[PDB]
């Protein structure tokens, strides 16, 4: 039967299926299209999803949430140590691996984060099975773009424990782009910014899409920013208002604060569609009814620093991607908090009035994209960057990937050593900083360089690609006009789309190491007479 797409979120999970030409987001047994990523252990039973979230106040020590924060991580990781302080449940160290420790049926029990996430995935699998009336095994599960191999493998393991065959682990921003069909657009490469403010995290991702291939250029954000922060600002404001009006602090009473927080959450949602919301609480504290109102402008003022602060990760991602804001072709809004009008206005104003992609429910877009990809898995531009080896085994790119063909690019190079008699032109294809990590396509030598000090000889290297995709690489000694050249054949089927994707993924995985590495060689246009990779 059809594979499902699952957004395994920090706070909630969402499951969708592509059937009958459309994606259907599947509601749970309580009629909810999103299910809380919560697992609760009690004296008599294990609760998953809505039931677990509903009883959290009654059973805080044994209600687990935020397993995504621990997944694929070591106990001594700084993130784990800081996060544990904010959790009611215990996290224990089992041989360097974090485990949640809870009381279940009168017995102490410990679970790895992948096991807790497997329980959430089991609920999502069961919700899909109830809707489809058939067993669901195949699934595509989404993860944040910044997740490392350990976090990705642990997420896959959670699906495997749940009995799911994880066809692929895909980035949440990529899933959102697939939901908007941004990978179906034939033509020149497009730069896409995904603004994801929901699920307790703020994620900004910049992607480039061409020929159905996605590359993550940059990621930025705040792992501890979400709607709860906006609700807290309202709760503190109301606590102050009650204290000023009634000379009473309701902070001591946990239920009164809980009732106020629930009213604030509802009011914030009303403020997305209306300019004012009513707060009506009977007997909030000491028998005093709290009936009041909040304007959208007051809500915006209470959260002004948080809302404006969202632009700082957008600026950082643009800087990391080496792109101006004008170079973004598509902006996608993901996450429930993107419904807030002030956030939409701030982002649109930053982008000079550019329209935002927000037609898909922001809570369901990632699952929607995952479902589209799962169905695909169930049934001219350059593919890779082209360049030559410079001194130190460095990849110097003459043609970036996603360059339309035919194309011709020329750069000038020099000798690295004094009285260097010749240069070796080594042609490589790939996105890595060092040639050892890229693919060698061919090599040729330009000999007879007249003796000169290093940096004086000028060698012009030209990469020419025809419409058929054939690459001709030539080098000319600008002092004599002497030349040498190689023709590199483009075998049809030499590279699969998956082969290209793997090369792009490797660049994304080693981006920090490669970006730091580029700084090491001083010249960047100097050629040696030998292959660095063959040097002992
Ligand atoms: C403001 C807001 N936040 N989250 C959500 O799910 N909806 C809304 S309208
Ligand atoms: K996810
Ligand atoms: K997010």
């Amino acid at each position: 039967g059809p594979a499902v797409g699952i957004d395994l979120g920090t706070t909630y999970s969402c499951v969708g299926v592509f059937q009958h030409g459309k994606v259907e987001i599947i509601a749970n047994d309580q009629g909810n299209r999103t299910t809380p990523s919560y697992v609760a252990f009690t004296d008599t039973e294990r609760l998953i999803g809505d039931a677990a979230k509903n009883q959290v106040a009654m059973n805080p020590t044994n209600t687990v949430f935020d397993a995504k924060r621990l997944i694929g991580r070591r106990f001594d990781d700084a993130v784990v140590q800081s996060d544990m302080k904010h959790w009611p449940f215990m996290v224990v160290n089992d041989a360097g691996r974090p485990k949640v420790q809870v009381e279940y049926k009168g017995e102490t029990k410990s679970f790895y984060p992948e096991e807790v996430s497997s329980m959430v995935l089991t609920k999502m699998k069961e919700i899909a099975e109830a809707y489809l009336g058939k067993t669901v095994t195949n699934a595509v599960v989404t993860v944040p773009a910044y997740f490392n191999d350990s976090q990705r493998q642990a997420t896959k393991d959670a699906g495997t424990i749940a009995g799911l065959n994880v066809l692929r682990i895909i980035n949440e921003p990529t899933a959102a782009a697939i939901a908007y069909g941004l990978d179906k657009k034939v033509g020149a490469e497009r730069n896409v910014l995904i603004f994801d403010l929901g699920g307790g995290t703020f994620d900004v991702s910049i992607l480039t899409i061409a020929a159905g291939i996605f590359e993550v250029k940059s990621t930025a954000g705040d792992t501890h920013l979400g709607g709860e922060d906006f609700d807290n600002r309202m709760v503190n404001h109301f606590i102050a208002e009650f204290k000023r009006k009634h000379k009473k602090d309701i902070s001591e009473n946990k239920r009164a604060v809980r009732r106020l927080r629930t009213a604030c959450e509802r009011a914030k949602r009303t403020l997305s569609s209306s300019t004012q919301a009513s707060i009506e609480i009977d007997s909030l504290y000491e028998g005093i009814d709290f009936y009041t109102s909040i304007t959208r402008a007051r809500f915006e003022e209470l959260n002004a620093d948080l809302f404006r602060g969202t632009l700082d990760p957008v600026e950082k991602a643009l800087r990391d991607a080496k792109l101006d804001k004008s170079q973004i072709h598509d902006i996608v809004l993901v996450g429930g908090s993107t419904r807030i009008p002030k956030i939409q206005k701030l982002l649109q104003d930053f982008f000079n009035g550019k329209e935002l992609n927000k037609s898909i429910n922001p809570d369901e877009a990632v699952a929607y994209g995952a479902a589209v990809q799962a169905a695909i898995l169930s049934g001219d531009v350059t593919p890779l960057s082209l360049g030559i080896e410079t001194a130190g085994g460095v990849m110097t790119v003459l043609i970036k990937r996603n360059t339309t063909i035919p194309t011709k690019q020329t750069q000038t190079f020099t000798t690295y050593s004094d009285n260097q008699p010749g240069v070796l032109i080594q042609v490589y294809e790939g996105e890595r900083a060092m040639t050892k990590d890229n693919n060698l396509l061919g090599k040729f030598e330009l000999t007879g360089i007249p003796p000169a000090p290093r940096g004086v000889p000028q060698i012009e290297v030209t990469f020419d690609i025809d419409a058929n995709g054939i690459l001709n690489v030539s080098a000319v000694d600008k002092s004599t006009g002497k030349e040498n050249k190689i023709t590199i054949t483009n075998d049809k089927g030499r590279l699969s789309k998956e082969d290209i994707e793997r090369m792009v993924q490797e660049a994304e995985k080693y981006k920090a190491e490669d970006e730091k590495q580029r700084d090491k060689v001083s010249s960047k246009n100097s050629l040696e007479s030998y292959a660095f990779n063959m040097k002992a």
